[PDB]
């Protein structure tokens, strides 16, 4: 009955860290609360939907996107700065559907089964848990004298306890099914990075050469 | 007299840009209302007795990572999983240590730099432009009245006019001509993008390559 506690107490600690993991994740994608979605829509595993902002949210980078590129082309295409706007908004453009995916990546691979996780084996637990802690109580008050209910009621409560037990630890002896999802998590947030740096790499450039050719003519004082 | 009024609308059309690079860049460092304050106040600090650039405000990242410390220690020295979520949890710190940087470095090297192309070179001109308004506002009231005053209430008011629209017009056309400059900040910008997509990848990695091992151990072993 001490082994018990103890592995409640660790489905118990089970069970904070996916919340935790979870809205810590959420939040790590959409830091504004305005455009995050609600939790009601985030709750959901849509296999036909990653989204994890709100409807339209061009993502910041899409905001920062949109603006250098409208004034980029307002100041003409006689400015130097105007010219280099318009390359580094359309890049950004392109570092908002990289985070599109990051964003849809991380809730359909590693989100939503996570709750499928919480939705499954732990609320399972939970009524072999709940169950049993119920028909613990029911025994305590009538293991004291009743009137085929001291009988069926002791019963219950093996039943319950040893049921308790079993998917208990067939689930501490899960694990690794969990760090493989981690692992599902650092593979998303790998792509996100490495493409990132190939677009951001391919502007430097870009950059790089617009100031050089622009540098090495002598600029009219 | 467009030539003029042309670099009128490029400096103002400049402002707009700069403005809005400072509001969304912002947005972009801290999507949360509640550290953008924070963020404006970062200061380089000096590391005579250590490499500590502290921000004042927690990271996404740093967050998360507090959690699976928390709870994989709470877990168990034999859990798995807690084991795991203690090495991605450190890993998670490191992650957010890059976004420091991030923040620090676009702020230091892009938002300030941009805030003070404001603050300066922008205002000047805003100022020279508006002066130009008076005397052109006082040279059409002279211009009104010729005939009813002096011969030098006039001419005075043509001078001070066209030494003035010469001192906005100067004033504009360097600032567009060295808009080159503004390209550089721009480069300055995606070189801490940049960087610090780099170091995050590289930290990533590191991980990754561990988490193989512990899954690759976990299953590798009798039941």
């Amino acid at each position: 009955d001490d082994e018990f506690l103890d592995m409640e107490r660790k489905i118990d600690v089970t069970n904070k860290v996916v919340a935790e993991i979870l809205s810590k994740t959420t939040e790590y994608l959409q830091p504004n609360p305005a455009y995050r979605a609600k939790l009601g829509m985030l709750n959901t595993v849509s296999k036909i939907r990653g989204q994890v902002k709100t409807t339209g949210y061009p993502q910041t980078e899409g905001l920062l996107g949109d603006c250098m590129l409208k004034y980029g082309k307002e100041l003409g295409e006689d400015s130097t700065f105007g010219n280099a706007l318009i390359e580094v908004g359309e890049s950004m453009k392109l570092m908002a559907e990289v985070k599109d995916s990051l964003d849809i990546n991380v809730k359909q691979t590693f989100i939503d089964p996570l709750q499928l996780l919480q939705d499954k084996d732990l609320k399972e637990i939970g009524h072999h848990l709940k169950k049993l802690e119920g028909r613990r109580l029911d025994y305590d008050y009538k293991k004291k004298r009743v009137g085929e209910e001291v009988r069926q009621a002791v019963e219950k409560f093996e039943e319950s306890k040893e049921l308790a037990e079993r998917s208990m630890f067939n689930f501490l002896e899960n694990d690794v099914e969990q760090v493989s999802q981690l692992a599902v998590f650092i593979e998303a947030a790998l792509d996100y990075h490495r493409q990132s740096t190939e677009i951001l790499q391919e502007l430097q450039s870009k950059l790089q050469m617009r100031i050089s050719a622009a540098s090495s003519v002598p600029r009219r004082e």
